[PDB]
């Protein structure tokens, strides 16, 4: 039977890694792509499809769930991964960054955040509320409460951002360890705050790594600053962590920017890019992104994809989909989203095999110079 | 191979018939109900579910494919089955009806209608013009174009009504039988008027038995009239129509609607009702419908129905559909719908197999015992 959490590096080419986590739900892949489950779905797919497409994984946000359905309900019926029929490893986030990106009349302290629903209702927001929610969700990778620092950030504003997140990632380990149940059978990470700050980063990295966590993401990027920016923090942040846990780049993102943070060292990633522009009518393509939506494919038989093996490319043409998306049909939205995903993860397979063959230097360029041509 | 048409009956209990029409394409078996594709989807289903939940025929409007994307385009690639990937019967209706219920600016002659694109744009339609907007998607059963007579309506009017869509039969028929291609591969039904007068509805039968149809449908019921009423005028107008060619109802309906007007000798239905009032969460059960957004599901871990054989009720609650519906997500409108056109597929099979056995009469008592405790 598989353990809490064991992450295994197979092969390594540079910074790249390839390997497993073993938790007790299942195995995933690193590098590693999840799917978004916004409240409890991932949107317009069966949890079967996500499967079909090559997920190991998926992540849940806390923010819209703690509202509705409501944590404590989801609880009682069982926990998220019954109640939405997906019965493989769940990430969940803390809650934290929809509160200030969605929520109103937030309140912000050294014990928390208060935020009024965007219903109005009332609500508090800790580090032991969230590990809490996210013990009552089932979450099997849980992170820690923390902030988003806001780009662009002065040295001073960076710098206390980051010193209460780590004080609130200590917090987040004493809840999640005084819970036998979780501590037991659940992973925590810790997230890396800093800003573009080399000091502070390292900082950062120094106080997770004190406290201990199963993995560590790297926090507060993708905010506004652009993939030279973001590059550049990865290349003196991520070797600041652990060599032997996973590293997490949240909120990233396009396929060019997975490249390049697995050229840095990461080992997963999330985005809803690909379901939320799916429905928008953006497909991904090696030869890069199409609107579907646009006039050019209303007589395309062909299909999204000329190589991608998924079910919508194996049935129906980009002609049928531009027609569906402008038509306003949920079956375009269903399509589009299972291509993209689908797409994603045959991305990170590609990465995976690459690394494990020694050849992803090579394969980072021959996807650029098509996706880019 | 299978003939461009055979109709067969292999029971019979009173006025109600089982039995089966071979086309090229499938065998539909009979009493049967089409699920509704509106715009070359039916709506929130891939082609492949809609077969699972054992639909054996869909309805494609076609007022929608030849305002969007149109008729000749997809004519041009490869016809209706293969643009929307369903490759087992589809009946199209004639576009009449829903010119008159949606678009504008409608001006009617004896030589057709014409309106505009509820877009703005121009278009004409008459029998020769429906005939060959079916033949360009590839209807395997094609409507003659008529008139939906309005309810109340005069008996001058009514009269006035049905003579002219019976010169409309006529043309439609001869149009269809000009087209080589189609008159081999497709069949044509014709459609009863009359509105709720014996005599006219009398009239109409002998006119169309006389010009010759493939099928007859009952129009121009489920127009306001109530049940009562349109069990009435089914008492007399079904028995005008030949008896060895499928009877159709158009445009019903719920399923004591179904139940009753089997038992008057109805082969045929369609109705938007599963699929729209599904996305509504409204969901069909034995026990009478439910509307799945009320509170008292909030916390239900049943299936939407206790008996159902469907991969909804399988693996999903109540619970999970209340929350999903309630959040205005897709996959609420996915699960909703496939329930619900599984549970109508149900209702026919359970309607077929007793009419076999000579106890419908006793399905039909026991079904409404239930479905209205
Ligand atoms: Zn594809
Ligand atoms: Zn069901």
């Amino acid at each position: 039977d598989r353990p809490r959490f064991s992450f295994s590096i197979a092969a390594r080419e540079g910074k790249a890694r390839t390997g497993t986590i073993e938790m007790k739900r299942g195995v995933i892949r690193t590098p590693a792509f999840m799917p978004v489950g916004t409240a409890a779905t991932v949107k317009a797919l069966k949890p079967e499809t996500v499967r079909a497409t090559g997920a190991d994984i998926i992540l849940g946000n806390t923010y819209h769930l703690m509202l509705r359905p409501g944590a404590e309900r989801i609880a009682k019926l069982g926990g998220l991964h019954s109640f939405m029929g997906f019965d493989r490893p769940i990430l969940t986030d803390s809650g934290g960054y929809q509160v200030m990106s969605l929520s109103s009349l937030t309140k912000q302290s050294e014990e928390g955040v208060t935020f009024k629903s965007h219903d109005g209702s009332r609500h508090m927001l800790s580090p032991e509320r969230s590990i809490e929610i996210q013990h009552l969700l089932g979450s099997d990778i849980v992170m820690a409460f923390d902030e988003c620092t806001p780009y662009p950030a002065t040295p001073s504003r960076a710098a206390s951002s980051m010193e209460r997140s780590m004080r609130w990632a200590k917090r987040s380990r004493d809840a999640f360890d005084s819970r036998k149940e979780q501590a037991e059978n659940a992973a925590l990470f810790g997230i890396q705050q800093g800003s573009v700050f080399e000091n502070l980063r390292q900082q950062s990295a120094d106080a997770l790594a004190e406290i201990g966590f199963d993995g560590y993401a790297v926090g507060g990027l993708a905010v506004g600053e652009g993939q030279d920016e973001m590059f550049r923090v990865l290349d003196f942040s991520v070797p600041m962590l652990p060599d032997d846990k996973p590293h997490y780049l949240m909120g990233v993102g396009k396929p060019d920017d997975i490249v390049g943070a697995v050229e840095r060292g990461i080992d997963m990633f999330d985005c809803v890019l690909p379901t939320r522009s799916g429905r928008n009518g953006q497909a991904f393509t090696w030869d890069g992104p199409i609107n579907i939506r646009n006039a050019r494919f209303s007589e395309d038989l062909k299909p999204l994809d000329s190589e991608c093996h998924c079910a919508v490319c194996q049935k129906w043409s980009r002609a049928y989909i531009h027609h569906l998306i402008r038509a306003g049909e949920i079956l375009g939205a269903m399509l589009m989203t299972e291509h993209n995903i689908a797409f994603y993860q045959q991305l990170m397979q590609k990465i995976r095999d690459s690394i494990s063959e020694g050849r992803f230097s090579q394969f980072a360029q021959d996807f650029r110079a098509r996706y880019f041509a």
